[PDB]
C-alpha cells in the first residue's frame, strides 16, 4: 500500500494537498486532512469556484454546496447555503451532529449559526462587479496512515446559476463517493452530467468489480460518452472527469476532454499529472 497518498482537483489542488499533508504526514485521519485541505480553497477570495470569492447565481448571491464521507459510511451534506464561507465544515457537523445527512437553503444557515458558525459576506467587490457587469469544484480524496478514506467536495457551482440551483458537489455518488473497503472517487465538470451518471459510485462500483483507479475512471468516462450521445448531445459541450482511490494507494483519473490536472501528493513530494482522455 501506497499510503498517505492524498488528491485534489485542478491547480489548487496542490496547495490545498501541501495543508493535508500536514495531517496526514503526522498519522492524522483522513477526514481532518481533507476538511483542513479544502478549506484553503473556501477561504480564499480570489479562489472564485468555491467558498468565500465565489461567483454568485443570477440573484447576486453566492450559495455554497458541499459534502463530506468518512472511512465508516458517515456523511453530511448542505446545499445552496448563503453567508458561510466554509461549507464543508457545516457539512461536517450534519454528519456529526444531527440525525440528518443534508440540509438545504435557510435549515442550512439556522443550523451552521446554531452550530456556532459565524454570518459572512461571501459576496466580493469583485465578483459583485463582474455580476453586475453580466447582467469548478475542488474534490479531494485521501487515505491517511491507518489505510482509512475520506472525501470532501465544495464548490460555489456554476457562475450565475439560477437562484436555488444544485450541482453533483453535494450529492454522494455524484461529486463524491467512498467506500473503505473498497476506495475514493471526487468528480469534476458540468453538474448535471455527473448527477445524471451517479458517476463517482460508478467509479467505486467499477473499482469494487476488480478494476484499477485508473480503468475505472475510464470506463466510467466511457459509459458518460455513450449517454451524451444517445442524448443527441456534442461532446465539446460536456465535461466530465473523475480522480479515484483504491485501498492500496493506486489512484487515477480520466476525462471526457482534455486540460484538466489534477495534485497527487504521497511520500515522493507533490505534483500536478494529467489524466487520460476521450476525446
Amino acid at each position: 500500500t501506497n499510503k498517505p497518498i492524498v488528491l485534489s482537483t485542478w491547480n489548487f489542488g496542490l496547495h490545498a494537498n501541501v495543508e493535508a499533508w500536514k495531517v496526514l504526514s503526522k498519522g492524522g485521519k483522513a477526514l481532518d486532512a481533507v476538511e483542513k485541505g479544502v478549506r484553503l480553497v473556501e477561504d480564499d477570495p480570489t479562489e472564485r469556484s468555491v467558498g468565500y470569492g465565489g461567483r454568485p447565481d443570477r440573484d447576486g448571491r453566492v450559495t455554497l454546496d458541499a459534502c463530506i464521507m468518512d472511512e465508516n459510511y458517515n456523511i453530511g451534506s448542505v446545499a445552496c447555503m448563503e453567508h458561510i464561507k466554509n461549507p464543508i465544515s457545516v457539512a461536517r457537523a450534519v454528519m456529526e451532529k444531527t440525525p440528518h445527512v443534508m440540509l438545504v437553503g435557510d435549515g442550512a444557515l439556522e443550523f451552521a449559526l446554531s452550530q456556532g458558525f459565524k454570518k459572512e459576506n461571501l459576496l466580493t467587490a469583485e465578483s459583485e462587479k463582474e455580476w453586475k457587469e453580466w447582467l469548478d469544484a475542488i474534490g479531494m480524496i485521501a487515505l491517511d496512515a491507518q489505510g482509512n478514506l475520506s472525501g470532501a467536495c465544495t464548490t460555489s457551482g456554476m457562475a450565475y446559476k439560477m437562484h436555488g440551483r444544485v450541482g453533483d458537489s453535494p450529492i454522494i455518488g455524484a461529486g463524491l463517493f467512498v467506500d473503505n473497503e473498497i476506495g475514493a472517487a471526487t468528480a469534476t465538470g458540468h453538474g448535471e452530467e455527473v448527477i445524471r451518471t451517479v458517476g463517482t459510485h460508478l467509479v467505486v462500483e467499477l473499482m469494487n468489480q476488480g478494476r484499477t483507479p485508473q480503468q475505472a475512471c475510464k470506463e466510467a468516462v466511457e459509459r458518460i460518452v455513450k449517454i451524451v450521445n444517445r442524448r443527441g448531445k456534442n461532446l465539446k459541450d460536456i465535461q466530465v472527469g473523475f480522480i479515484a482511490l483504491n485501498k492500496k494507494g493506486e489512484y487515477g483519473a480520466y476525462c471526457i476532454q482534455d486540460g484538466f490536472n489534477f495534485a497527487v501528493h504521497d511520500q515522493k513530494g507533490n505534483r500536478l499529472e494529467t489524466p487520460g482522455f476521450a476525446l
